[PDB]
């Protein structure tokens, strides 16, 4: 490519454990998944929306976002892959899907956070001033 971008991100989740297992429905723990900048910048710029697939167990289980914070909150009991897929203003740039594992356990706070880069090659214009 003549011009490269990279956006470096992190993504991945926290969990907060309860005292113990919810009687009502057997959740243990509240978490957030997440994307954002690895550094200070607003990703909404040239962010159109971040889609959060989970687990078929829950009744809603695709999630978007599209203002920041790039993030759902739910709760649960159980460890599984969250497919996030980060699409763009530019219908032109393909989207960027991530996957990461949830993490509950390692104990009252746990962070399970990893690094990436979204990189575009020669963008248009109007992607590239968005970009810069």
């Amino acid at each position: 490519a003549s011009v490269t971008i990279v956006k470096p991100i992190v993504y991945g989740n926290v969990a907060r454990y309860f005292g113990k297992k919810r009687e009502e429905d057997g959740h243990t723990h509240q978490w957030t998944v997440y994307v954002k900048p690895y550094r200070n910048e607003d990703m909404s710029a040239y962010v159109k929306k971040i889609q959060f697939k989970l687990h078929e167990s829950y009744g809603n289980p695709l999630r978007v976002v599209t203002k920041p914070p790039y993030e759902i909150t739910e709760t649960g009991w159980g460890e599984f892959e969250i497919i996030i897929k980060i699409f763009f203003i530019d219908p032109n740039e393909r989207p960027v899907t991530l996957y990461h594992l949830l993490k509950l356990f390692q104990k009252k706070t746990v962070v399970s956070e990893f690094y990436d880069e979204m990189i575009f090659q020669d963008p248009t214009a109007m992607m590239q001033q968005l970009l810069t």
